[PDB]
């Protein structure tokens, strides 16, 4: 046929073509999250949009290295150093450092999350931007692990609305990756999610991440249609655009026929 048929039952992921100045990286907003609150981050509504009803702590823009790997301090005989969780032991010490004198259960202040001075022990953050596929085909996003709770959403009207990156969060709970901490204490039952994407369209991307205590971990990757994997550093794939609510043609409801 002269034209492609289109994805069945309007199945294509909505994307966008913002016309404004493109900036490298994602925007990261930080919101208050209570130390040792083991319930708030287990709600879908909280993880999709409720986080923004808490106090906003600040923000940083242009972030391309988006994985989280926050290690709490061990106050040791030789000074204060971050302890990889797998090296913690006993009650407690850190391998190569001896016994730690400090509590695993208090808040700690650090710039480890994107250079922003906050409490990485207890915080929620929202990463927003647009993912630019260089190749048409299936992309599989993943979280290697989640500590404590996280979601990843891709697509117009799922992550956020086209040309409206800076708006308050939309209410969609149609997560691409549901890594929400289960109430039961188990592990989310699936921390990959696949999206079919058309080269050259900008796909809204949102990551919401929460830590309630101690270590914070979120290693983010994407497998490209060519079978290669991009991990942690998404430079060249993620971009931001200032809001332009006036750009009439910004939304591409079906990139397969556009
Ligand atoms: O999943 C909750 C929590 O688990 C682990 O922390 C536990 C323990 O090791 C800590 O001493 C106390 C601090 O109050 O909290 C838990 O009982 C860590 O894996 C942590 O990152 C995680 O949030
Ligand atoms: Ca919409
Ligand atoms: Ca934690
Ligand atoms: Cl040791
Ligand atoms: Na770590
Ligand atoms: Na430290």
């Amino acid at each position: 046929g002269l034209v492609p048929r289109g994805s069945h039952m309007s199945g294509a992921t909505e994307a966008c073509l913002p016309a404004g100045q493109r900036k490298s990286g994602m925007n990261i907003n930080f919101y208050q999250y209570s130390l040792k609150d083991s319930s708030t981050y287990s709600n879908a509504a909280y993880m999709a949009y409720g986080y923004a009803s808490k106090t906003k702590l600040g923000s940083v823009g242009g972030q391309t290295d988006i994985s989280i790997d926050y290690n709490i301090p061990c106050v040791s005989s030789s000074g204060t150093f971050p302890c990889p969780q797998e090296d913690s032991y006993g009650n407690w010490g850190c391998k190569g450092m001896g016994a730690c004198s400090n509590s695993q259960g208090i808040a700690y202040w650090s710039t480890d999350l994107f250079g922003f001075y906050t409490t990485p022990t207890n915080v929620t953050l929202e990463m927003t931007g647009y993912f630019l596929p260089p190749q048409t085909g299936s992309y599989t996003f993943s979280f290697a692990t989640v500590d404590d709770s996280a979601i990843l959403s891709v697509g117009g009207s799922i992550a956020f609305e086209c040309c409206a990156q800076e708006q308050p969060p939309i209410t969609s709970t149609n997560f691409t990756i549901n890594g929400i901490k289960p109430w039961d204490g188990s592990l989310p039952d699936n921390i990959t999610g696949t999206v079919y994407m058309y080269a050259g369209y900008y796909y809204p991307l949102k990551v919401v991440y929460s830590n309630a205590v101690a270590w914070g971990t979120l290693p983010i990757s994407v497998e490209l249609p060519d079978g290669t994997t991009v991990s942690d550093n998404f430079e060249g794939y993620v971009y931001s655009f200032d809001d332009d609510l006036s750009q009439s043609n910004c939304t591409i409801p079906d990139p397969s026929i556009h």
